[PDB]
């Protein structure tokens, strides 16, 4: 995939965190595409990642449907390296751990699962890290790596050569970005419309 950035892209501007402490409301019902297994429909425990896609299942349920299927994901119906493609996903299980309930929470105990450490702020086009399951903003990830092959955080190498191909969009995480924070969508989506608005 071509990892062009636009010219939005470009200049974009990080979206600030919200310290000032905010509560938000979580429902059952809400949030429930991107939490829970499709294999056992019931929330993520010890949460599995597929490499070539992207795709959270449990580590019981994803092991079970590839000894006894196609050894394919469940999901996008893509075809796995058998072996070696699931690595667990231990930053998602910590996001699970902090939302599972029906009260209201305190976003300043989920902004660490929520921000990215190029831009420090929230999430916009949310890539990861196919090695090491780490997320970046687009824009970030693909600026910091013309510099270095290396993972921001853990430091593992990315890829020998190319980084670009070891990395992903994270469309589900960009979900509970957008639907966690309140008006981040609608902030994002006008700033977008405000640049083009004046660069046509
Ligand atoms: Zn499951
Ligand atoms: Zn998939
Ligand atoms: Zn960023
Ligand atoms: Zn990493």
């Amino acid at each position: 995939k071509t990892w062009e950035l636009s010219l939005y892209e470009l200049q974009r501007t990080p979206q600030e965190a919200i310290t000032d402490g905010l509560e938000i409301v979580v429902s059952p019902r809400s949030l429930h595409s991107e939490l829970m297994c499709p294999i056992c429909l019931d929330m993520l425990k010890n949460t599995m990642t597929t490499k070539e896609c992207l795709h959270r299942f449990c580590a019981d349920c994803i092991i079970t449907a590839l000894r006894s299927g196609n050894k394919e994901c469940p999901t996008c119906r893509k075809k796995l390296v058998s072996k070696r493609s699931l690595r667990p996903d231990p930053n998602f299980d910590a996001l699970i751990s902090k939302i599972y309930p029906t009260t209201r929470i305190k976003i300043t105990e989920l902004n660490p699962h929520l921000m990215c450490v190029l831009c420090g702020g929230y999430f916009i086009d949310a890539t990861t890290i196919i090695e090491c399951l780490h997320s970046f903003c687009k824009t970030c990830i693909v600026r910091y790596l013309e510099t270095s092959k290396y993972c921001p955080i853990c430091d593992v190498q990315v890829h020998k050569t190319r980084p670009l191909l070891n990395i992903r969009s994270d469309k589900t995480l960009q979900d509970i970005v957008y639907k966690l924070v309140p008006g981040l969508f609608k902030n994002e989506m006008k700033r977008r419309r405000d640049f083009y608005a004046a660069h046509p």
